[PDB]
């Protein structure tokens, strides 16, 4: 039961700066309002 308490931590622990390059990535790329991208946006935030 331990080793599982531990593997639900490092899950934690890495999930964590998983969301932290998740919201770093979104302020530079994608529907941020930067540029024109005619009509190709759709794509991008698919993958959002």
């Amino acid at each position: 039961q331990a080793i599982y308490l531990k593997e639900l931590k490092q899950s934690i622990k890495d999930f964590t700066n998983q969301v932290s390059i998740f919201r770093r990535d979104y302020e530079k790329n994608g529907p941020m309002v930067e540029g024109i991208s005619p009509a190709e946006a759709m794509e991008r935030l698919r993958r959002f």
